[PDB]
């Protein structure tokens, strides 16, 4: 595995740059996303636990493709608002339920070092 806990203040440092290779041995699933929301990198963890074939969801729009289920204020709203001031920190417990079967996890938003970069990080609950 690679060493870093879910909810670390300093997680965006020790992300910064990882290639898809290094994110994959996280504990906990890992997606950046643009400014806008498209997928820039999405980690096996993430998809063992929501389905997703992490190859095939990358590219895609987060909240108008992948998950609708997250399109509302509390989620896609605190990213969009946590986006245009260029801060965003929020952890908060959700449910992801389109298409699979209803899974309760925990996600921290948190803004990457690099530029147009906005981390997801889930995990069960
Ligand atoms: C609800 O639509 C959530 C869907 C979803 C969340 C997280 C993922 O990695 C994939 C789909």
């Amino acid at each position: 595995m690679e060493h870093v806990a879910f909810g670390s203040e300093d997680i965006e440092n020790t992300l910064a740059k990882m290639d898809d290779g290094q994110l994959d041995g996280l504990a906990f699933g890992a997606i950046q996303l643009d400014g806008d929301g498209n997928i820039l990198q999405y980690n096996a963890a993430e998809g063992d636990i929501t389905g997703r074939d992490p190859k095939q969801v990358i590219g895609k729009n987060f909240f108008k493709d992948v998950a609708p289920c997250t399109d509302s204020p509390e989620f896609y709203g605190k990213f969009k608002e946590g986006v245009a001031s260029g801060n965003l920190n929020t952890m908060f417990e959700y449910t992801f339920d389109y298409q699979m079967t209803p899974t309760k996890v925990k996600v921290h938003m948190k803004k990457a070092l690099s530029g147009d970069s906005y981390w997801v990080f889930v995990k069960r609950v």
